């Protein structure tokens, strides 16, 4: 039995990694992810300069998941580049870096700095097109003209295979429009579906008050809320972008959800809210649970069922 | 305490009604809604000609809500107009009709027929801009140019106060854009937030198969999945459209959820998945539970706390 994944020139021990933003902001965070049983890890979505993010409280755990408006707190691109170049143990597992400049000009500058490190170390880029908690900045993925600009400029500046973190789409027309843009950029090798369901609102009935401070309580939803949306996006892009990989992100708490993501077409599976709740020990549990499901169904590899969801 | 709502010249006994599509397709359905303790009712989203809708299975109840791809099965506009004109007991409660033509032309033809019945009986129009389960028909509400056309032509053709059923939005820029369109049409007196979270996917791990037949398993999500999205949309439009009412729809299972909707700014509160689960007895329960919360908090009327959610 094997959870191994062969993509992007690497052998991943298993399909699991952290979702960008969870357990990956500091050196200590990244150490714990590297020491975990995860198949990979991704750094916090970074900007050209450091950010401390939004005021508190900006995170609230829910029965059915989480709401957050973190506001992209990060140590700046130079920190994560230095981590990728000097600190990270590539013998343990491959490294992704998430980059989320607040303009195309910022992104271009950032990805240019990554080029030499990708060439030297093999660090992988995930371009974030769906940061929903920065006041005054719309999610790039919801504007297909802006998305096309970003992909053109980053393709030009970076010039190596990279991936994109997409916001969730809720309309067949949007899947079609999104795929049409993505399919025009051959350097986009993977699509991560999905980021948080943006701009939800949670109110405490007792004090009649919102539970987070930023943006009048509006924040991104994660966890059990997002699983059906996540599976739909994974499967939609799996079918619409056959020349690209799809990574699943959203609502993974168990091997069962991981199995569903992979069945829908996911190559790798990212874990956000559940990891925030449980800590990096979750990866050991997820490996065991996924292996259990496969044993019960008589599958030896992930390849036996990846993307083999049945329709009626 | 009083649950009464006084809007559009009508007295509503309480803020509760069915969500369009649930318990409102047939004459018997509408009878049961009229007999219930609900403050109002709305007819199934109808088309110019009858429709039998999508093939089976097209509905699946979930632990956390529902997925459906009904495909607007309805008896045609003539049936609902006849119900509104001849059958409905207006002494029991006011009636809304939902109209969901698959083109602006169809919608215009339908609303023209309603005009004399509105004038005579006081039937209220909810124009559906968010039908997500018709193959080849995108949700109108996600195209602001198309939305503007619909509101223009329907405003002209109907010429009386009406409301709109909106799809959920997930970006602040979209709230701004939607509100800019809506605020140009003074005849739009209410906004219903929200329709289903469109195009989710549920997969059964046992048989590795999607749970509904239409559109490769893709269907609208309702129930516990949608509450934070619903509250966000209600509050966003409550603040952006001060010349209009907002109706809340999504994730109502209890008086507590109803309270949150009203706190967010809802005038009426619609019940979909929970009503499908429980039957029209739910309306008696909802009245009791909301009265209890208001008694506990010392609120004499809904107007004491409507839209008075606190931010930090
Ligand atoms: C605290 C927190 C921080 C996050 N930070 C980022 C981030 O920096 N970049 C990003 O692309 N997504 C970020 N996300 C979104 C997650 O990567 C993920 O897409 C989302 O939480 C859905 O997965 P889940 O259901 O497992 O939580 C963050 C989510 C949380 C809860
Ligand atoms: C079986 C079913 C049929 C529906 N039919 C319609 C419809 O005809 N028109 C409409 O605007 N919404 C329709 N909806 C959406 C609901 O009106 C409502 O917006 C959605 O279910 C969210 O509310 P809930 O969380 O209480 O279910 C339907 C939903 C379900 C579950």
């Amino acid at each position: 039995m094997s959870l191994k994944v062969n993509i992007l020139g690497h052998e991943f021990s298993n399909p699991f990694m952290n979702a960008a933003g969870v357990l990956c902001t500091t050196e200590e965070d990244l150490r714990r992810m590297t020491e975990s049983e995860s198949g990979s890890l991704i750094g916090k979505s970074c900007t050209l300069a450091p950010r401390t993010g939004n005021p508190e409280p900006r995170y609230f755990g829910l029965p059915l998941g989480s709401i957050n408006s973190m506001g992209l707190p990060n140590l700046g691109v130079d920190f994560y580049l230095s981590y990728a170049a000097q600190t990270h143990d590539y013998s343990r597992k491959p490294l992704f870096l998430s980059m989320s400049g607040l303009s195309v000009e910022e992104s271009v500058e950032m990805v240019k700095k990554l080029v030499p490190i990708t060439k030297e170390k093999g660090t992988i880029l995930e371009l974030n097109l769906s940061a929903p908690n920065v006041p005054g900045k719309p999610q790039v993925g919801y504007d297909f003209d802006t998305t096309r600009t970003y992909l053109q400029k980053v393709s030009e500046a970076y010039g190596l295979p990279f991936g994109v973190k997409m916001p969730p789409y809720f309309d067949i027309a949007h899947f079609d429009m999104a795929a049409a843009v993505l399919n025009d950029f051959p350097l986009v090798k993977f699509i991560t579906c999905v980021n948080s369901i943006g701009n939800g609102l949670v109110i405490d009935p007792a004090n009649e008050t919102v539970v987070i401070k930023p943006k009048q309580g509006f924040g991104g939803l994660g966890g059990k809320y997002v699983l059906p949306t996540a599976l739909a996006n994974v499967n939609a892009f799996f079918r619409r972008c056959p020349d690209k990989l799809v990574f699943g992100c959203g609502g993974v708490y168990s091997g069962e959800e991981a199995f569903l993501h992979i069945l829908a077409g996911a190559s790798m599976v990212q874990v956000g809210t559940a990891l925030h709740d449980e800590g990096p020990i979750i990866f050991a549990r997820l490996n065991k649970e996924l292996q259990e499901i496969m044993t019960n169904k008589g599958y030896k590899t992930l390849d036996e069922f990846r993307g083999r969801v049945k329709t009626m």
